[PDB]
């Protein structure tokens, strides 16, 4: 079953224009531009990931679904996009959730993000193993209508079976990092 | 000829996954989720734009090609991606150029960006007409390996024939805004 799943995802790639003079974005390291040497520590992230997660809100815990797309065009960065959506307690689609887009660079890890909710964020961090990474917020800036937020720590890692798991903690008013989000996503592409 | 071009681009949309519970990203206001009412001032931007531009560098002026993708998923923001590439003086593909990704919001205009070169940027501004917009940098933050840059002013507008044109100025050391980039892009989608 595990060998077949890998075969299925290895045959896929993201939808992309094939008609530009620059390389098409690829989320499958079997296709497209060579991965830049700077990025080898991040190699397991490349792909499309889909699954569900759990968050801690004002009204208790809640469920969400999510897709993360991690691609590259042969440059010294990874393209990153995450889209989430709220699920009811019973697992039904409720409404759209948060979206973010940006880039990973490795040169120490940097994650540069814009958020649809109306702020930008810079994360800095380090690999913990060949397939796990830790990042912490170093800068935040919002637009006038943007949400008010605090710094975070994100821990990402490939877990047994190949899924991408993560935990995001946020700083509380009292300065302590507390649980905020967690998710485990199955590979869909790559 | 102009009616036929509009017909050609109106029949197209961006490559996108069609299998998620959230709406597929659309760069064609004839297809997909309703455009959020907050975004009507920005409506002419939605689409895929392709063309060439000119920049001012250390060694004189240079040419580049560019694609900008402006889409939405029914939320109160536009998705934005720009990819550029250097051209030789004679118009030949030279090497990849800069990439940025983020979101426009309208609620005053906000443009929130991550840049592949290693920084995040917040722009704030205002519509000048139904089809032109002005934005100025309010925040910049870089990663350790990121490029050193200064604030900019961007002016975007739809010009006669329907092309998207823009000018980007940067602040010089002496505090003056000077020409930096300009481009005129034809609609490819929408």
């Amino acid at each position: 079953a595990a060998v077949e799943r890998a075969k299925a995802t290895a045959a896929r790639n993201i939808p992309a224009f094939d008609d530009l003079p620059v390389p098409a974005d690829t989320a499958n390291l079997r296709e497209g531009a060579d991965l830049n040497n700077a990025l080898l520590a991040l190699l397991p992230l490349v792909g499309v990931w889909r699954g569900e997660g759990e968050g801690r809100g004002p009204d208790g815990d809640y469920r969400f679904g999510q897709q993360i797309v991690v691609s590259h065009d042969g440059g010294d960065y990874l393209n990153w996009e995450s889209r989430s959506w709220r699920l009811t307690a019973t697992g039904d689609y409720q409404e759209p959730g948060l979206r973010e887009a940006g880039f990973w660079r490795f040169v120490a890890i940097e994650l540069l993000l814009a958020h649809s909710a109306g702020y930008v964020e810079l994360f800095y961090g380090r690999p913990r193993t060949q397939s796990s990474w830790e990042l912490v917020t170093d800068a935040l800036a919002r637009s006038r209508s943007g949400v008010l937020v605090g710094g975070a720590k994100r821990l990402y890692g490939i877990v047994e079976g190949g899924d991408l798991a993560y935990v995001e903690e946020r700083v509380d008013a009292d300065g302590g990092l507390v649980p905020h989000l967690s998710a485990r996503l199955s590979r869909f592409v790559g």
